[PDB]
């Protein structure tokens, strides 16, 4: 689909069998979701943006269906202000910026 | 143009006739530029990123050419590690997300 930016580019995702809403974020290198439980082992990591750094749980090779498109990759879980789908997964679904 | 997301979508922007590299960021509601001594009045504002809020100076109706496309709007200046072009300006240059 083609998405304009007059409003936040929010989309529904399926992860761990549960539906969630997330923001398609070209400015984020990684995908970061609010605290939640996910199958498998995770590794402690830290990521930063504006405002500073936060501690997250790194889960690898996690399947996520984004607006009907399949992706399987790294998902960071932590106290992020909101769910963000970063470039690591945006590239998997063939998402590009156009103007 | 079409910009893929294999690497950070950094483009050249012109503000004050000067050139800077900035990130096309669909996840940002606002445009936040690294500290720069812009002239004129401004209003204090707090913007929140992944690691918390930072204080910025809000400048209104500032001309900004993004990768050759002209825009004009609100630009926030503060201690961000990277220049970010948010939806407030991305919409002006007709930028969309596609997949
Ligand atoms: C700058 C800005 C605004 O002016 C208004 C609203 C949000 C933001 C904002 O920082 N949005 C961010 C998403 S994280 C997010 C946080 C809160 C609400 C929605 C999204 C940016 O799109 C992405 N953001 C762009 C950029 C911000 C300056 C530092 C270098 C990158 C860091 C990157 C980022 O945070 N990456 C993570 C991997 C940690 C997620």
């Amino acid at each position: 689909p083609q998405i304009t930016l007059w409003k936040r580019p929010l989309v529904t995702i399926r992860i761990g069998g549960q539906l969630k809403e997330a923001l398609l974020d070209t400015g984020a290198d990684d995908t970061v979701l609010e605290e939640m439980n996910l199958p498998g082992r995770w590794k402690p990591k830290m990521i930063g943006g504006i405002g500073g750094f936060i501690k997250v749980r790194q889960y690898d090779q996690i399947p996520i269906e984004i607006c009907g498109h399949k992706a399987i990759g790294t998902v960071l879980v932590g106290p992020t202000p909101t769910n963000v789908i970063g470039r690591n997964l945006l590239t998997q679904i063939g998402c590009t910026l156009n103007f």
